[PDB]
């Protein structure tokens, strides 16, 4: 699911795509796996329209 981009000054290895599931009407994200660790895959785009 959405896939939200981490820019971490002072820090390294927590860049990357996280995994974000996102219900609007709480207005929070619920964590993928209970964890905030990074994913894998560096930084993919799948669709070229934005």
């Amino acid at each position: 699911k959405y896939y939200a981009k981490v820019t971490v000054t002072g820090g390294t290895g927590k860049d990357g795509y996280y995994e974000v599931s996102v219900d609007k009407t709480n207005g929070e994200v619920t964590l993928a796996g209970g964890a905030t660790s990074p994913l894998t895959g560096g930084l993919p785009a799948t669709a070229t329209e934005d």
